[PDB]
C-alpha cells in the first residue's frame, strides 16, 4: 500500500554552482525540518548531494545509526558545479537503494530530487522509473514554463502530484508544511 508506514526518503538535493550559500543552506534546513519532525526508524532518510557529480552524504544506515540531521549534514561539503539529474537519479537507485546501505525493501522507495537547475545531463532514468522521483524546481531556472516542464518527464506519475514548482528557496517552509500534511497520511 501507500500508507505502510516504512519510507525510505533519498534527498537528492542540489549543490549546483547556482544555488549560493543561504539558499543551500535553506536546501538543508528543509532536509532537516523534515528528518527532525520525522526522527522515527519509519522512515529512513538518506541524501546525496548533487552537481555534476553525485555525492552520499549519509545513507539510510546512517540515519538508522545516528538519528540526528544535524550530524548527518556534517558531511556537506557545496560542490558548485553543474546538474546531473539524470546520472545521480540511476546512482541513487543502483547504489544508494540497496539493503546493504540499509534500504528495507517493503520501504516506500521516495526520491526528493531538490533543484534550481534544469537536468544538465538528461540521459535515461529508466533505473528509477519505480522509484517516486518527488521534485520540487526551484523557481530559479524553473521559472521558466519550458524549463518547468522539463520536471514533470523526470518525475513519477502523476506529475502533477510530484512535481512542485517553488518560486524561492524562502517557500521551502510552506512546502515543508504541505509535504508533512501528505506524508502524515502515508506515516498514518
Amino acid at each position: 500500500m501507500a500508507s505502510k508506514g516504512n519510507v525510505d526518503l533519498v534527498f537528492l538535493f542540489d549543490g549546483s554552482m547556482s544555488l549560493q550559500p543561504d539558499e543551500f543552506q535553506k536546501i538543508l534546513d528543509f532536509m532537516k525540518d523534515v528528518m527532525k519532525k520525522l526522527s522515527n526508524t519509519s522512515y529512513q532518510f538518506a541524501a546525496v548531494q548533487f552537481s555534476t557529480s553525485y555525492k552520499t552524504e549519509f545513507d539510510f544506515s546512517d540515519y538508522v545509526k545516528w538519528k540526528d540531521p544535524d550530524a548527518l549534514l556534517k558531511h556537506v561539503k557545496h560542490m558548485l558545479l553543474l546538474t546531473n539529474t539524470f546520472g545521480a537519479i540511476n546512482y541513487v537507485a543502483t547504489e544508494v537503494f540497496r539493503e546493504e546501505l540499509g534500504a528495507r525493501p517493503d520501504a516506500t522507495k521516495v526520491l526528493i530530487i531538490i533543484t534550481d537547475g534544469e537536468a544538465t545531463d538528461s540521459g535515461n532514468i529508466d533505473a528509477a522509473k519505480d522509484i517516486i522521483r518527488y521534485i520540487i524546481g526551484i523557481g530559479k531556472h524553473f521559472q521558466t514554463k519550458e524549463s518547468q516542464e522539463t520536471l514533470h518527464k523526470f518525475a513519477s506519475k502523476p506529475a502533477s502530484e510530484f512535481v512542485k514548482i517553488l518560486d524561492t528557496f524562502e517557500k521551502l517552509k510552506d512546502l515543508f508544511t504541505e509535504l508533512q500534511k501528505k506524508i502524515y497520511v502515508i506515516e498514518g
